[PDB]
C-alpha cells in the first residue's frame, strides 16, 4: 500500500520529488553568482536553505547566536563515546520525506523509536489514579482503553472524513485532498481539540473518566491534554499525516543532520569550486548572533551582529522564533506589513521539559520472576513524570532513560528546579510505580535536562496554533510569494517551525525552508527548471486556501 | 435598583449578611478556647480565616514562607510617602461584598479605578494594526466597536440567559438562580470561551476582524484573549457578577487590607482579653514557612517549619497555591483522598506582568492644542504593552503610570528581561502610539515590576479554569464539608484563589476562607447561632451541583 507522507494537506507539494529530481532546484543568473544572502539561525530550516542556496550559486552567510543545530540537539553523556541524549526533536515519522532526503544524503543510520505498544518497545505500563496496568500488546490493557480508541477513531471519521483524507494523501490525489481539507478549514479553525471531544457523539456517551484518561495517556500510546487548547486543524494535520506513528530516532544523534549539512560537499555546484561546503564558505563557523536588521538607504538590508559588524545583503532569511524579531532583535518596522507583524506577534509556544540519565545496562529487560513483568517499561502516568522512555543500545552497552518528558503545566512544574531535583522528583514518582525496581543503582554519568524557554534564544519548544489562527499562519506560509508586495517589504524571508502548518514536526520546518529557497531564487531573478517546477510555481494553484474577512 | 453582587451562582450564600449579622459566626465550646489551629499562608484567605477563628476563641498560628499579604502587595516608590504600585490585585469590583466588609471594618478609603470609558478615566486610546482611535466616551469610537459589543451582549443573552441570571442575583432568588445556573454547568464546563464565541450566531455573522478586535481590546474596555482558553463557565461567572465593571482601588494600597487585619483589635472576642489581635497572639509576626505536614501519632496534625520546629494542631488550613502541596511541601499522602490529590494537581496558572513608573504630575491631563486630545490616555493596544493605566493622585501630587499590564504570552515576552529593559520596551511602544508625548521627561523615582511565577512560592498570578475542570473545582470547593470523609482525611482544610470559582478575584479567596472557617468551627464541635446560619448549614441544599461520571 502507498505510504502516508506529510503531503499537505495545506500545500500538497511533492517536496521529496523536487529534491530528488536530477535537474535540481533551478538556477540564478550567472551575474548574481557568489553574491551574499543572510540567514538568521543555524537550525534545520536555516541550514537547509543555505545548503541549497549555496548549490544555486549564491554564498549564504549564516548567523547563529547560540548553538548550531537549533532545536535538533544531541548531548553526549560524561565519559562515554556516542551515547547521547536527544534534547529537542527525537522521534521522526517516516512520513517526513523531505527531512529524510537529507538524513539519507548524509548516509546516517536510524532505528525505530521505542514508542509504547510498538514492536520497538517490549512493554508499557500505564499508571493512573494510583493504579498500574502492564501491557505487552494493546489487548492486554483493560477494556476502557479500547473503548477510548474506538471513540477517537469514530470521532475522527465522523468529524473529519479521516479515511477519505488519508486515502487522498496516499495516492497524492491533490484536487481530492484540497476538496476534503478545504471544507474542514473554515469549520475547525476556530475550535479547540477540547471542543472537538466535547461535541463528539462518541466521547459524549462515554464517562468523564474516559475523557480524563484520553487526556493523560490517550488509549495507551500517549496522551493529548497538552494539545487540547490547540486549534483542531493542527491536531487533524498531525494524525492525518501519521506524524504520531512509525517513527525513528537517528543513531548517534539527530544533531548529526545539521552538523553534516554544514560539512557536506555536494556532488554538483553552480559557480563554486570542487569541495566547497557551507563550512568552507564561512571558514568553519556561522557568524555570531544578529542584533539588528534594517533597510539600508541603497535599498539593501543591513544586518548588524552582536559585535557591531554591519553588512549589506539583497536578501535575508530569518528562522529565529517570531517573538525575537519584535523584542530581542531590532528589526525595523517597515520590513513587514502591519498584518505580518500581527501574525508574528500572535505565535504561541508550547513548553517542554525532558530529563535523562544513562545506565550501565538495559536492566529493564530483566524479568521479575514472581510476576513475569519486565523490571521497567515505557511508562505513561498522571504523575509528574508523564512519559518515560527506554533506549536500549545493546546488552553490550549502556542504556539511556528519558525519565520524564512533559509539556505545558507539567513542564512548568519542573522549570524552577536544578537538574538534581528534577532527577530526584522523577525517581520518586517512578519508585511509587515500580516500588521494587532500583533505577538509581544502575545510573551512571551525569544527568541531562533541558527547558527550552529558559534559553534566551527560544521562547518554547515549538509553536502551538491557537483557535482562529489559520489566517495568521496562512499569511506567514505565503510570505515567500512576493510578487504582490510593496517594495519595502520584499527581499526579507521567513522559514521554520513557526511558519510551518505542523509545528512540532521537523518536516514542516524543512518544507518552509524550501519554499523560501524558491522565494530567494526568484528574488535574484532565478527560476526553476521547466521539468522540475518548484513551490512558487504551483502555489497560486494548490497553495493554502485564503479565508474571507 | 438592587445591586449585583458576587452571589453564587455556584454557591449563592449571602457571606455579607453572615459577617454582618450581630450574632457573630457562631461558637465553639469553652473547653476548646485558646487551642491552636495552623494556617498556611498570610495572604487574605489565611488572614481572614485567622481573624474570625481568633474571634471564636481559638488561637490561630499563621505560617508565611515569603511576604505578608501574599498577592495583595503594594510597593512604595523610592522616597515617597503613600505613593505605591499595586503588584497583585489592584481593582476591586463593588460586587465583592465580603472583601469590602474587611475594607470597611478597617476604615480604608477607596476610589474608582481608572478603567477605560469610565467617569474615572478622561480618555482612552485604542491602538490596532498601527491605527489609533481616540475616545472621550464610547460613542466616539468607530462603529465596529459598538457592533462587537452588541454581538457580545446578544451571545450572552442567547447562550446563557444572562438577563434572568442577573435579575435573580439582584433579588437574591436562590431557587431561580440555581435553576438557570445549573442547566449551564453541564453544557459549558468542557468548552472554551473561544468556542462559545466561534459557535455564537451573533459573532458568526461578523467579520474575522470583529472577533480579532474582541480578543485584543473587546469592545474598547479591555480585551479577552488571555481568557479565550478557559472554560466558558468561568467567564460567565465573571460577567454575571459584574466583576469586570464599577471597580475601586484602595487608597494608599490594598496591601493595607491584610496588614490591617493582622493588627486589628476586634470589639468582641470570645475567650481573648481586651486588646487582643492576630499580631499580639503571635508576638508580632507569622511563623516561617511550612516544610512538612503529617498525621501525628496522637491523632492531630504535625506541622514542621523551615527550621525544623514541629508543632501539633487539631486542624490545619492551607491557602498556598495548590502545586506547593504536591512538590514544595511534604504533605503526607494519607491527608487527602486520591481524588482530592488529582483535583489539586490539575490546577493550571495564568501568567502576569506589570510594570509601573512614577511621574512628577498627571501631565496626561494636559491638552494638545492642535488636536484637543489629552497628551495621553488609558491605552489598549495590540503592541506589547497591551494595557496602560494612568493614576491621578491630584494636580498637587505625583502620578503613577502602569506602563504595561499583560497576561499569558504577552507576559512571557517580558519575563526574561530586567526592569530597565521592560520599561524601555514599553516606552518605545508608547512612543509609537504617542510620538509627541515625552513620558520619560516626567518620570521620577524607581521603576517597579513584577513577575509572579518567577517567585518560588507562586506558580502564576492566579489559576485559570480549564475546560472539563468543573468536577475538580467542585471536589475542592466542597472539601470543607467533611461529614462523609474518612477520619484520616479530616481536620485539614483548604481555601483560596485556587479553591474559588472566580479565580482572579479576591472575593473568591475571602469566600472560600469563610467556608473553611465554618468547617474548622464545625471540626472543633462548634456551631453557628440559630439566627445566623453559615455556609455548611445550607451547603447541602444550595451548594455547587455535583456532576455524574
Ligand atoms: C522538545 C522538542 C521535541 C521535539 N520533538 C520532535 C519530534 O519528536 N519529531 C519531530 O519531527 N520534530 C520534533 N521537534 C521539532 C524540531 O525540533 C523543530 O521543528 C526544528 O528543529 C526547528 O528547526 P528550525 O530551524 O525551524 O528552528 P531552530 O532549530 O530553532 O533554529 C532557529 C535558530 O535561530 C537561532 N537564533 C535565535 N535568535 C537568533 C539571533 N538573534 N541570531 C542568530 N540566530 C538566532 C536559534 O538559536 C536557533 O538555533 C521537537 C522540538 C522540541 C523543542
Ligand atoms: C497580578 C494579579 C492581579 C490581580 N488583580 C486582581 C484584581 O484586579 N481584582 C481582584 O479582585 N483580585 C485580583 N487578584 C487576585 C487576588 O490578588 C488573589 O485572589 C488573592 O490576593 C489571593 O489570596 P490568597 O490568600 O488565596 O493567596 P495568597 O495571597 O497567594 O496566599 C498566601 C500565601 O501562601 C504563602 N505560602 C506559600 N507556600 C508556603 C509554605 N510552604 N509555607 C507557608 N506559607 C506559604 C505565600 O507566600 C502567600 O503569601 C490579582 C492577582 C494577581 C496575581
Ligand atoms: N499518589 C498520589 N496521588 N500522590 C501525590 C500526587 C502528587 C502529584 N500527582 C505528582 O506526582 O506530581
Ligand atoms: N502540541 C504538540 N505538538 N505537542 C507535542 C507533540 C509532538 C512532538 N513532536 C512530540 O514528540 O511529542
Ligand atoms: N501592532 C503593531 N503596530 N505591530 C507592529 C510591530 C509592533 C511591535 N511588534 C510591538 O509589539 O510594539
Ligand atoms: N477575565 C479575566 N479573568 N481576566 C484576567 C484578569 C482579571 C483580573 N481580576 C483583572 O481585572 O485584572
Amino acid at each position: 500500500k502507498k505510504p502516508i507522507t506529510i503531503f499537505g494537506p495545506d500545500f500538497p507539494f511533492a517536496f521529496d520529488d523536487w529534491l530528488e529530481h536530477p535537474a535540481g532546484l533551478g538556477s540564478i543568473p550567472a551575474a548574481r553568482h557568489g553574491e551574499e544572502v543572510a540567514i538568521v539561525g543555524a537550525g534545520i530550516a536555516g541550514l537547509v536553505a543555505a545548503y541549497e542556496l549555496m548549490k544555486l550559486g549564491l554564498k549564504p552567510v549564516v548567523y547563529e547566536a547560540s548553538k548550531m543545530g537549533g532545536r535538533l540537539r544531541s548531548q553526549a553523556f560524561n565519559g562515554t563515546d556516542g551515547i547521547i541524549a536527544e534534547l529537542g526533536g527525537m522521534r521522526f515519522p517516516v512520513s517526513s520525506t523531505a527531512f529524510y532526503h537529507y538524513v539519507d544524503k548524509l548516509g546516517l543510520e536510524t532505528k525505530p523509536f521505542p514508542n509504547p505498544l510498538t514492536p520497538a518497545s517490549r512493554s508499557t505500563v500505564i499508571d493512573l489514579e494510583g493504579q498500574t496496568y502492564y501491557a505487552e500488546k494493546a489487548a492486554d490493557l483493560p477494556a476502557l482503553f479500547q473503548e477510548v480508541t474506538d471513540a477517537w477513531a469514530d470521532a475522527l471519521e465522523s468529524g473529519a472524513r479521516f479515511g477519505d483524507i488519508q486515502q487522498a494523501i496516499r495516492d497524492r490525489d491533490v484536487p481530492r485532498l484540497k476538496e476534503l481539507w478545504n471544507t474542514l478549514v473554515p469549520l475547525w479553525d476556530d475550535r479547540t481539540f477540547y471542543d472537538f471531544v466535547a461535541t463528539s457523539k462518541a466521547f459524549a456517551k462515554l464517562s468523564f473518566q474516559h475523557r480524563e484518561v484520553f487526556g493523560q495517556v490517550g488509549f495507551g500510546t500517549g496522551g493529548w491534554d497538552s494539545d487540547f487548547p490547540n486549534s483542531m486543524l493542527e491536531i487533524f494535520r498531525v494524525v492525518m499525516t501519521n506524524c504520531d506513528d512509525h517513527q525513528h530516532l537517528v543513531v548517534g544523534g539527530v544533531e548529526q543532520v545539521p552538523q553534516g549539512i554544514w560539512r557536506h560537499v555536494p556532488e554538483r555546484c553552480a559557480h563554486w569550486p570542487e569541495g566547497t561546503s557551507l563550512s568552507s564558505l564561512h571558514g568553519g563557523a556561522p557568524r555570531t548572533g544578529v542584533k539588528r536588521i534594517a533597510r539600508a538607504s541603497d535599498g539593501r538590508l543591513a544586518v548588524t551582529d552582536n559585535w557591531g559588524d554591519c553588512r549589506h545583503y539583497a536578501a535575508v532569511l530569518t528562522t529565529c522564533q517570531s517573538w525575537l524579531l519584535t523584542t530581542q532583535i531590532d528589526c525595523e518596522e517597515s520590513l513587514f506589513s502591519q498584518k505580518m507583524w500581527m501574525a508574528l506577534d500572535r505565535t504561541r509556544y508550547m513548553q517542554s521539559s525532558k530529563t535523562f540519565v544513562m545506565v550501565d545496562r538495559p536492566f529493564w529487560k530483566d524479568k521479575d520472576p514472581e510476576t513475569g513483568r519486565d523490571l521497567m517499561s515505557m511508562t505513561l502516568t498522571d504523575r509528574l513524570t508523564r512519559g518515560t522512555y527506554l533506549f536500549d543500545n545493546g546488552d553490550d552497552k549502556p542504556g539511556v532513560i528519558c525519565l520524564s518528558y512533559a509539556w505545558m503545566s507539567d513542564a512548568l512544574k519542573m522549570l524552577p528546579h536544578p537538574v538534581e531535583k528534577r532527577v530526584q522528583l522523577a525517581l520518586d514518582a517512578l519508585k511509587k510505580i515500580y516500588p521494587k525496581t532500583d533505577i538509581a543503582g544502575h545510573i551512571i554519568g551525569d544527568p541531562i535536562t533541558i527547558s527550552w524557554e529558559a534559553d534566551p534564544h527560544f521562547l518554547g519548544a515549538f509553536k502551538g496554533a491557537l483557535p482562529g489562527h489559520y489566517r495568521y499562519n496562512q499569511r506567514m506560509y505565503a510570505h515567500f510569494m512576493q510578487a504582490q508586495m510593496p517594495v519595502e517589504q520584499r527581499g526579507i524571508f521567513i522559514a521554520g517551525d513557526d511558519v510551518s502548518w505542523t509545528p512540532a514536526w521537523v518536516e514542516g520546518a524543512v518544507q518552509t525552508s524550501l519554499n523560501a529557497v524558491w522565494g530567494i531564487m526568484n528574488h535574484f531573478g532565478g527560476k526553476t527548471h521547466a521539468d522540475n517546477p518548484g513551490p512558487g510555481d504551483v502555489f497560486d494553484e494548490i497553495g493554502q486556501i485564503a479565508l474571507a474577512d
